């Protein structure tokens, strides 16, 4: 149909949109911290802490299967790379700090997104 088309063409630009989020908000990210999964051959026990694993390449692969339908659910994700992190390592450490720094600058990013978002439609 023509309205499924329509549709379509709304999630690409949404695709479109969130694809320049998450350039942003990567940047934030100078270190690479949060750039691929933790590895769990590094990491045997992690999947005994961290339910919902989550990092960038992961989201970069369901963004570009147009896989968010909304927002909210980028931001989902976006939300368990920093929630993750922060409670798998300590306070006094260079990850924990690394996510802070992210979730702190990431804020003024998607605080436009949202505003952009529900202005285009």
């Amino acid at each position: 149909s023509m309205e499924q088309v329509a549709m379509e063409l709304r999630l690409t630009e949404l695709t479109r949109l969130l694809r320049s989020v998450l350039d942003q908000l990567q940047d934030k990210d100078p270190a690479r911290i949060f750039a691929q999964p933790v590895s769990l051959k590094e990491v045997p026990d992690y999947l005994d802490h961290i339910k919902h694993p989550m990092d960038f390449a992961t989201m970069r692969k369901r963004l570009e299967a147009q896989g968010y339908k909304n927002l909210h659910e980028f931001e989902e994700d976006f939300d368990l790379i920093i929630d993750n992190c922060m409670k798998y390592n300590a306070r006094d450490t260079v990850f924990y700090r690394a996510a802070v720094r992210l979730r702190d600058q990431g804020g003024v990013v998607l605080r436009q997104a949202r505003r952009e978002v529900d202005s285009i439609g």
